[PDB]
């Protein structure tokens, strides 16, 4: 039973696979042991809460977590903090009002400037479509995912401010490749003049690229993803996707572990209500 535990989401999303690897490799530099668990893609809020409670009961020094929802891990995170575990919030911000009410805190929150992500993707699309612009659509993450919402707002605002761009559709595909395919299929059907998709992540971007291929419209309709997973990078090189706004999940993981280990060294968990340490990891546009 390692010194530290991490709870990540489905390894069916290479984003979480790369964050896992990043964490293992940092652990090797720091010389600490980590146990890493991934929630099944179909696992419900309750089932992640039970895992965290169960990890909380073992002899872990700290737990880092990417929560299924802003609220689902409030009570178990508050109970781990109460026990004096060093807690780090990865990717998606836990509801800090509800965490306060529950008498808990976390040491730190490690994430990407996700407004900037969405803006970067939209700005790339606006610059690419040039003077004539045209109709664009957004394939959203799961409802209530703050990081997805940030990308949606960032992109939407960029599109709004460009007079030559009309956002014709904005619909969730819940981080799921197959749902993204089905949704993108229907959008194309309803908008024969569609020029581009922005997609809040790469599993959805890859579904959307398949929908564009199905309609025989590769190169004709732009597809911009987010995360920079290998298969999306491959698609970009091959010209099946236009671009992706790369995150660095390996760095989000490494930085989160380091924050948890550093916190532990002081021998004091962060006091309640005190704003956790905030660490931003860069994003970059990748194109062909
Ligand atoms: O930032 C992460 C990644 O974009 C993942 O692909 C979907 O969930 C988001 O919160």
């Amino acid at each position: 039973a390692a010194e530290y535990a991490v709870v990540l989401k489905t390894l069916s999303n290479p984003f979480w696979v790369d964050m896992k690897k990043g964490i293992e490799d940092e652990a090797k530099t720091l010389g600490v042991s980590v146990d890493i668990f991934a929630s099944p893609s179909e696992g419900d809020f309750q089932s992640q809460l039970q895992l965290f409670e169960d990890l909380s009961n073992k002899k872990y020094k700290g737990i880092a977590f990417a929560p299924l929802s802003s609220v689902n891990l409030v009570m178990p995170v508050a109970r781990a903090w109460q026990k004096g575990l060093y807690l780090v919030n990865l990717d998606e911000k836990i509801d800090m009002d509800n965490l306060k009410k529950a008498g808990g805190n976390v040491e730190g929150f490690v994430t990407t400037d996700n407004v900037a992500v969405g803006a970067k993707g939209a700005d790339f699309i606006i610059n690419k479509l040039g003077a004539e612009g045209g109709e664009v659509a957004i394939i959203e993450g799961k409802a209530g995912n703050a990081s997805g919402e940030a990308r949606r707002n960032g992109a939407t605002e960029a599109f709004k401010k460009a007079n030559q761009i009309k956002l014709v559709a904005s619909q969730p595909a819940d981080w799921d490749r197959i749902k993204a395919l089905d949704v993108a299929t229907n959008v194309l059907q309803r908008n024969p003049n569609l020029k581009a998709f922005y997609c809040a992540n790469d599993t959805m971007a890859m579904g959307v690229a398949q929908a564009v291929a199905n309609a025989g419209k590769i190169g004709k309709v732009l597809v911009v993803g987010t995360d920079g997973i290998p298969e999306a990078r491959k698609m970009v090189e091959a010209g099946q996707m236009t671009a992706t706004v790369a995150q660095n999940p390996a760095d989000i993981g490494a930085t989160g572990l380091k924050l948890m280990v550093d916190a532990a060294k002081t021998g004091k968990v962060i006091p309640l209500e005190k704003t956790p340490e905030f660490k931003l990891v860069d994003s970059i546009l990748v194109t062909k």
